[PDB]
């Protein structure tokens, strides 16, 4: 497939609550730009073969969420809440007014949740393994089902994700169907060189609306599932097979209820389905963009 592993993009940084957050800013200046959101454990470099489709069009936007990628790392509790916040004041920061949502994951929580509380400068949402609420455990994959229960266990879970960096080292190629090279994997291991740094990488999974608990997380994903039902926005949905946020029966689920919702399969997919099929990815959101317009 030729899956480029570089990431030549010039970084950019800018202020945001007294931290710096980095992100790649590419393409033209004018129109609607596209913002990326990743989630864990992962950065904008999870984008990093999908922008190219897109940057001769359109401005491509990517942050990397607070307390990851190359951005600050300020000692935070690294609750959802305080990534709606950091995000929220990024989005300000660069002084974007409309724009097209293009998310995954916890990226996807943040992008579903702004886009609720702005219905009117979110032009389109192209999604894909995102949060929505996980009922039982069973509807969590067996093959990775052991996996975030026990991040999800008190202490073992830190030590597993703190002090064995579980989630890199296991989580993470375990969630992409072919496999990933030594290069890449180094990318993705650069922001949690340091035990101390790998925080946001416990609290995040330990946020996932799973069997009822945060209730406090369910009842916002719930919420925005609810706008996204309702929402009469374009929306690009990929989706693989076997997938683990979002089973092939969920995808085809929510093509019928979803309104102005087009989905994709991308192939043989798990979790960053954009390390898997990335062409697919971004050539397909090039042709939907043009559409945005009206
Ligand atoms: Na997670």
């Amino acid at each position: 497939s030729e899956i480029g592993t570089g990431f030549p993009f010039d970084p950019h940084y800018v202020e945001v609550l007294g931290e710096r957050m980095h992100y790649v800013d590419v393409g033209p200046r004018d129109g609607t730009p596209v913002l990326f959101l990743h989630g864990n454990p992962t950065s904008s470099y999870l984008w990093r073969n999908i922008i190219p489709h897109v940057a001769p069009s359109h401005r491509c936007i990517a942050p990397d969420l607070i307390g990851m990628g190359k951005s600050d790392k300020p000692d935070l509790d690294y609750f959802f809440d305080d990534h709606v916040r950091y995000l929220d004041a990024f989005i300000e920061a660069l002084g974007l007014e409309e724009v097209v949502l293009v998310i995954h994951d916890w990226g996807s929580a943040l992008g579903f949740h702004w886009a609720k509380r702005n219905p009117e400068r979110v032009k389109g949402i192209a999604c894909m393994e995102f949060i929505r609420p996980i009922p039982t455990w069973d509807e969590w994959p067996e093959f990775a089902r052991e996996t975030f229960q026990a991040f999800r266990t008190a202490d073992v879970g830190r030590e597993l994700i703190i002090d064995q960096n579980a989630f890199i080292e296991g989580a993470l190629p375990m969630g992409v169907v072919r496999p990933l090279t030594e290069v890449e994997m180094d990318h993705y291991r650069e922001p949690f060189l340091k035990p101390v740094d790998r925080e946001p990488l416990w609290r995040f999974p330990n946020e996932l609306p799973i069997a009822g608990e945060p209730a406090n997380i369910v009842a916002l994903v719930e919420a925005y599932m609810n706008w996204l039902h309702q929402s009469p926005v374009p929306k690009l949905l990929f989706w693989g097979t076997p997938g683990v946020l979002i089973p092939p029966a969920e995808a085809a689920r929510l093509a019928e209820s979803l309104p102005n919702c087009k989905t994709v399969d991308i192939g043989p997919g798990l979790f960053l389905l954009q390390e898997d099929n990335p062409d697919l990815i971004g050539s397909e959101i090039a042709r939907w963009l043009p559409g945005l317009a009206g």
